[PDB]
């Protein structure tokens, strides 16, 4: 009985380590996308000021 626990636990650790990798990569990607939304938006804002100013 002790050994099985070890074998199931090691596999569960190994799977968890892949999940952890995935989590860190995915969470950074979300961050990266957020950094991008803020810049996409920023560019947009830069265009609006100029356009409104020309219209004026």
């Amino acid at each position: 009985e002790a050994e099985k626990l070890l074998e199931e636990q090691r596999e569960l650790m190994k799977q968890s380590r892949q999940e952890a990798q995935a989590l860190i990569e995915n969470a950074r990607k979300l961050a990266e996308e957020q950094k991008e939304q803020i810049v996409a938006s920023a560019r947009a804002e830069a265009e609006r000021v100029k356009e409104t100013a020309k219209k004026e």
